[PDB]
């Protein structure tokens, strides 16, 4: 598998996780995501606080510098109009906790895919406060558009989720 493993940060590619998409089968939606690492140090897996939907791969328990890691999630099968919304997080290094969200509702009628990054001071578990702190913050928008912020502690942050369904994330953390 792809999701839950780890690749060269300069390997990573929307190819990537297009095929991780490819991986999670045929359901209307699904989140591939890809997060390069280039903070100097590495980086251990805390959890992942999913609030709809599931993921069948566990969250890649070391991220090296220099390595990408890919992880996955998607609705719940079945005749359920819900989406794939989640916050994880892993431990840094520098002691300090990165946390991730990405928010793929089944209604575009009405709503957008949204995603934040964010470093808190410590070692912070994932659940519906982190979730609630990116998503109503200033998340950005799943807009087919790279943006770019600094996360403070001398690193920064530049990414893209695209906006339909079938959503790609890549991210880069740099020092």
């Amino acid at each position: 598998a792809l999701a839950g493993t780890i690749i060269a940060g300069a390997s990573l590619t929307f190819q990537v996780l297009d095929k991780v998409l490819e991986e999670l089968g045929k359901v209307s939606r699904k989140i591939a995501v890809g997060i390069d690492n280039e903070s100097g140090g590495t980086w251990t897996a805390l959890n992942a606080y999913f609030r709809s939907g599931t993921t069948d791969v566990i969250l890649p328990e070391f991220v090296p510098n220099t390595k990408a890691l890919l992880y996955s999630g998607r609705k719940d099968t079945g005749p359920v109009a819900t989406g794939a919304v989640a916050a994880f997080a892993y431990y840094m290094s520098s002691g300090n906790t990165l946390g991730v969200m990405f928010s793929v509702p089944f209604d575009y009628n009405w709503y957008s895919n949204w995603w934040d990054v964010k470093i808190y001071s410590g070692k912070r578990r994932a659940d519906q406060g982190m979730y609630e702190d990116l998503y109503y913050g200033n998340p950005y928008r799943g807009d087919n558009g790279w943006h770019e912020k600094n996360l403070g502690y001398g690193l920064r942050m530049k990414g893209i989720m695209t906006s339909a369904g079938e959503a790609k994330m890549q991210i880069k953390i740099s020092r």
